[PDB]
């Protein structure tokens, strides 16, 4: 009898649904007089109205039904919100359940607390309109549309008993990130993971246009959602008496299929991809609000979004209509004299930790356990001489990630857009394979590593790929993202959303516990110009990350394999940061030992003693490199200068942590003025060789005393197709161009070095001519190693 | 008998198909000996192999069939390429048709030209691997995957007889932008536009993973593409004798339905959305290449993508296998002694302008006609006194765009993410409405402006929306894009792709004719904090545009309505630039007359004489503003300083064109050093008030002499919910914060202005306290106007 509902409990469900809508309008409009004891007056209304109403009836409608289902079956839900502007619906339900009062004691369940609850919403010094981190039981901000469904799957990536209900707006569903995210049901594993129940709020209207998915036929819509792999269920109408029975029946129908699918998967009798249940709602937008106000339809139309009436203070007629709107819910029976909800509402509310707004999964920092990782020195390569031994840097990282997977079989996952095999990370394929959960052929078995059980996710859409990871970290787990640098502009919008969440959670919100860090690995940098990716790769993703504050994002550019392992080991321990690691796939030199890499990453920036020419004397020039390809050119430039100018004294500085360049005033993590002056001399010129746009270094080191003597060579532009050496010539980061620049800046080499500067220009022209004749660099260029 | 094919012509089609694959492998591998007259030797092979082979057989297979269909029905095709790495297939067909020889006389149809044709591909000083602007008959760069289908629809937005064939890779269909772009059939109007025939290359494998759409069932795949609204047709197998007959039959089936749909729409008897034809190909990836090389399957698998064999020079066995691969096409019969294609291939090639690689639509600059622009002074607002009259700035722009629509009914369109009504641009709705081509209700008629015929497209997904515009401009037409600034990070990847195309077309390619400019309008800036959008809006889109060269992007920030019209009028005339216009939706002051706005936009940056305090004397401080909200604060700061310091001399400078700040050496458009020193004094401090990140101004004006005296206030961070005045206080761009800053920088006000600086801090505290109690700014703040 779960599908059917008793008539008596339907009134209590409707009473909860009315109370949620009453509180929703109250915080949108009312500033004082919460219970309408006295007649409404303009001083009780907020001056500026930024709340959103269009999604509020739908979210409150689903939420109360879920509380009914969570009482009987003793489930656990999260309720990630799609539209994101339906926060009044969530906060009203959180207040009714008592969760909001416990989190915020000021908003007590009383008449005075109700006045404070309405006052704080959409107000200066108060909670925001969207689903902010201050909102209890929320992981998805929802301000940017299209990432809600991916966050639903990410929260259930390793929780078997968890159930996630994601409400999808029809205006949101046409977005590119949400169009692909439906296919994520295939990669979800029913045996070891929870079930996500998507709900489509097909209200029919956007802010100003009819929705695309409501203006298609019912047959075409059913065809479309069958192709996505979901079992479609349709709930239509606008009569609450009909809608309560139908929607409760459909919810009971879907959850039993969800339990049937999970039980069949864990039993192993049905090892195949099932069509997951899904619910479609055709309820009109704002169907519990005013119908017609100014001669136009305000219910079930685009006019129902965020504004029932434009002006209330100016026009007393609208205020009278507003007062009648609040009276339509009959608030007198819903609340007592004290202002608390009546005993009918208290009984039907979930009790204890089972409350969806109080689920520990949403506040994943409490659920988070520290990652158990082995020592990286076991997987580090051995270097007898720095700069003379050549080995690929991807293999040590792949082995290290494999060891973490075995030691952390549940709370760790790896994400890659078909570049895990490309980036030579096949070491993790030894123990675990990628998860596909589809039809397989024996040709696939020999070729690709695919299985139903796996810890590596695979999809080309980086939108849904990063959406899985962001929710995975906010749930309390740990993850790692590896991709090309060329396609990092795709996730540009999503990173800013996640950086916004961490910034508010760390500072403004006090009850939010810290979650794991966001580790993004960028491979195949713009300098090598690999076969994949467009010809004009852009390293501009590093710049937009630096636009975010240094207290939420960290950028690391390790030169070699050992320094890559130390960065990867250190970043897996951090909590409230976004870690961007830029390493190159191609085989390179190795400069640091396993022990020396740890010391280097501890400081972040340090002098390389073997590369440095003279110690105990003031250097004539400071040569600095940041990336790994440009580090080789910086080292090769040092070899040429030391060969042709024996008396020249060169200090070599390598920077791994970019934000160390920022002064100590900007952030405590940055180097102090005395520390910076020790590394880079106060007066001698600095020849910085930066991977990426050369101006980014000037932004960080602007406040430094020696900024005027800082010279940066970096990425400027790329030709259609170029050799690795001649691409550096175009951007003037080649070994010869750096050596030319050092001659110019050093005061006593501008006259002595004229012959050498002429010789270097001959080498530039000679190598370019050989590149045009043969198409490949000279053998002594590719096989270069540190002379001394 | 169009569906069936004669056996004799099938051999000629196969002969063309073999020749295309032979030329495809030749340019990938061979550097010399194009016709294999002598046995193959390693010096004939390219040293580094950056070509991709996996998509090449499929593209050549479709192209030769299309040439068959274009001969009989006398159609016109474009063949936008999805994978983008199938450029060898395109260039081979272009060379065979003779188009490439005409465009590039060096690559003549001869043995010597064949040697040059193979040599130039994937080589320094040669054509790139992807389909670049150098490729004849190409509009889509194809390096980024997911934007191909949108470019197919955009090229046919106003060409009625044009037919566009877009080949879609199955791996590309995993991308978010491609998943949404299927629904673009609904926005396409069959009556006045051409038909786009999408082809799905469902080969089953990506570079390293099986494709998602091949691992779904045939029934679910058919359900998915029915929901998109397309008529699905399936072509499967790997036998050329079978595949030639089936694929030619399906093409003839689809084109007649395309002609039936277009004829029915133009007759008006069938005014409904039809199911467009679509073709699905299950051919294995690289099914004409080697099968097994190193004990693994290299045909119809992920190994077929990119290069089939890793080493050729090192291993002579692979070179022998490579030689056998070239012999499998039997090149001796395909070419004569001179190296030209035989008379069998010449006869079946399209003749004249009908060649798809030589279609004038692809080189849209030739097709482009100058826009007929009505004088904007008719729609400009009237201002008797600058800074005292308040009027909304969106309405004059909407009227101006309406007039352009009537005067240019065919080659002009508007694009918005259902924000045109939000942007108060309903003036264009008077004459033309939005295009929907779906079911409609009388409620929609009163509320929304929807009709089958329209010039404004409105879909929320900016990926497909911006993709429509890019192809529209490359076709030779004109357009205008309007959207919010908060969601400009969505089109971040797409803008860099378009700027790459224009930069190469401007300099490297000489036969490319100039096309229309890309005009993007950004509204609802971060300062107003409208109801829509997330609370933490980011103006970072301005910064990433500036990362690209100043010779391809222009950024305009007009302060008022008249300056907005002059910018919009001027940018509709420009050709090879990306124009980003940042104006604010909210009602503001007006500072410039219709005539004075034209003079202001002519210079780009100019002194405002009425705002300037003293003329004929050296100013004590230069106050500069860039945006429109920050311009009001800069003006209000000037009013306070002139009120409290009568002796103070203030010069007010407003900048509209951002790149004018760059020195003349960086670009000829930038101001000279003497011009910059006239505007901004060489020694007096400059208080710059910039909309967006404050460091962008330092990047542009870094090389200036007076850069050290430049002080920029701009966007730093935004709270959860703030009033417009309080948000400026936190970012220190408020009128009081600017007035405080002027007191600090001016040497003779640091002592005299201590009392005034104390008074200003009281005003900051007072307004914040009023904001917290009331939630709205004081009435005199909102109704401020210029006193003098
Ligand atoms: C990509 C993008 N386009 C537009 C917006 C602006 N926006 C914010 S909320 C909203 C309404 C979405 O409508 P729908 O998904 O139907 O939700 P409903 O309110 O009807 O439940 C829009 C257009 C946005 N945030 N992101
Ligand atoms: C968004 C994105 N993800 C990944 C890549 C890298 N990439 C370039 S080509 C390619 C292969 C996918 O091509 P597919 O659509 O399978 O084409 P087909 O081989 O069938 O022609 C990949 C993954 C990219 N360019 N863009
Ligand atoms: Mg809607
Ligand atoms: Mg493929």
């Amino acid at each position: 009898d779960i599908a059917t509902l008793s008539p008596n409990e339907q009134a209590a469900i409707d009473a909860w649904w009315r109370a949620a809508n009453y509180l929703s309008v109250g915080q949108i409009y009312l500033r004082d007089n919460p219970l309408l004891q006295e007649p409404l007056r303009p001083e009780h209304i907020k001056q500026r109205l930024l709340g959103h109403w269009g999604s509020d009836p739908g979210l409150s409608f689903v939420y109360v039904h879920l509380n009914r289902l969570i009482r009987r079956l003793d489930l656990n839900l999260i309720y990630v919100t799609g539209p994101g502007h339906g926060a009044p619906a969530l906060l009203a339900n959180a207040w009714l359940e008592g969760t909001y009062s416990e989190v915020y004691p000021n908003c007590q369940q009383s008449t005075a607390g109700l006045q404070q609850f309405f006052k704080q919403f959409s107000f200066p010094g108060g909670i925001g309109s969207h689903c902010t981190p201050e909102t209890p039981g929320s992981i998805h901000e929802g301000g940017e549309l299209g990432y809600s469904l991916s966050h639903a799957f990410g929260a259930a990536l390793d929780n078997p008993d968890l159930i996630v209900a994601c409400v999808i707006g029809d205006g949101e569903a046409e977005t590119g990130p949400l169009a692909t995210s439906w296919h994520s049901n295939k990669f979800l594993n029913p045996a070891q993971d929870g079930a996500v129940l998507p709900i489509l709020h097909l209200n029919g209207y956007k802010i100003a246009n009819p929705t695309l998915l409501s203006r298609i036929s019912h047959e075409e819509l059913r065809s479309l959602f069958i192709g996505y792999g979901y079992e479609p269920f349709f709930v239509e109408g606008n009569d609450p008496a009909i809608l309560h029975g139908v929607m409760a029946s459909t919810l009971a129908t879907c959850v039993q299929k969800i339990q049937a699918i999970q039980a069949a998967a864990r039993s192993g009798e049905s090892s195949d991809r099932p069509m997951w249940p899904m619910i479609v709602l055709r309820t009109p937008k704002g169907w519990t609000g005013p119908a017609t106000i100014k001669g136009h339809v305000v219910e079930g139309s685009w006019r129902s979004h965020q504004v029932p009436m434009a002006d209330v203070l100016t026009n007393p007629e609208h205020l009278q209509l507003l007062e009648d709107w609040l009276r339509s819910y009959r608030p007198e029976e819903l609340f007592d004299a004290s202002g608390a909800p009546v005993a009918e509402l208290q009984a039907i509310a979930p009790i204890g930790d089972r409350r969806m707004s109080a689920n520990p999964v949403t506040n994943g920092g409490l659920l988070r356990r520290a990652l158990t990782l082995p020592d990286f020195r076991d997987q580090a390569v051995s270097v007898p001489a720095p700069g003379k031994s050549r080995a690929d840097s991807t293999r040590p990282l792949g082995q290290f990630l494999r060891e973490v997977i075995r030691h952390n079989p549940d709370n760790f996952r790896l994400f890659g857009p078909d570049e895990t095999a490309s980036n030579r990370l096949d070491a993790v394929y030894e123990v675990t394979s990628k998860v596909w959960l589809g039809d397989r052929i024996p040709e696939d078995e020999d070729g690709g590593h695919l299985s139903d059980r796996g810890r590596v996710m695979e999809i080309l859409s980086e939108h849904t790929l990063e959406g899985w990871l962001e929710a995975y970290l906010l749930t309390g787990r740990h993850g790692f993202f590896a991709t090309y640098e060329a396609f990092a502009h795709v996730i540009d919008s999503m990173v800013n959303q996640h950086a916004k969440w961490l910034d508010v959670s760390k500072r403004e919100v006090d009850w939010r516990a810290p979650v794991s860090s966001l580790n993004i690995l960028l491979s195949s940098t713009v300098w090598r110009q690999d076969h994949n990716g467009f010809s004009h790769q852009d390293p501009g993703f590093i710049d937009l990350v630096t636009n975010k504050s240094a207290r939420v994002t960290r950028i690391y550019l390790p030169p070699d394999a050992n320094c890559l392992l130390s960065v990867a080991d250190h970043c897996l321990r951090s909590t409230d940061y976004i870690n961007v690691i830029v390493a190159d796939k191609q085989s390179h030199l190795q400069y640091l030992d396993a022990e020396a890499a740890a010391r280097h990453c501890a400081k972040g920036i340090g002098i390389w003693d073997w590369a440095s020419n003279d110690q105990g004397a003031s250097p004539d020039v400071v040569i600095a490199s940041c990336g790994d390809v440009v580090t080789l050119e910086a080292l090769a430039a040092t070899a040429l200068l030391r060969e042709h100018f024996p008396d020249l004294k060169i200090r070599f500085v390598n920077v791994v942590d970019l934000f160390r360049l920022q002064p100590d005033t900007e952030h405590p993590h940055g180097l102090s003025d005395r520390d910076f002056d020790s590394l880079f001399t106060v007066d001698k010129p600095i020849i910085f060789n930066f991977h990426g746009y050369p101006w980014l270094i000037h932004k960080l080191a602007y406040r430094r005393h020696n900024h005027n003597n800082l010279h940066v060579r970096g990425y400027k532009e790329v030709g259609n197709i170029n050799t690795p050496l001649e691409l550096a010539i175009r951007n003037q980061v080649d070994r010869f161009n750096l050596a030319i620049d050092v001659i110019d800046r050093v005061p006593h080499l501008r006259d002595r070095g004229a012959h050498v500067k002429e010789w270097l220009k001959d080498q530039i022209h000679d190598h370019i001519q050989y590149a045009y004749q043969e198409g490949i660099d000279r053998p002594e260029i590719n096989q270069w190693q540190w002379p001394f």
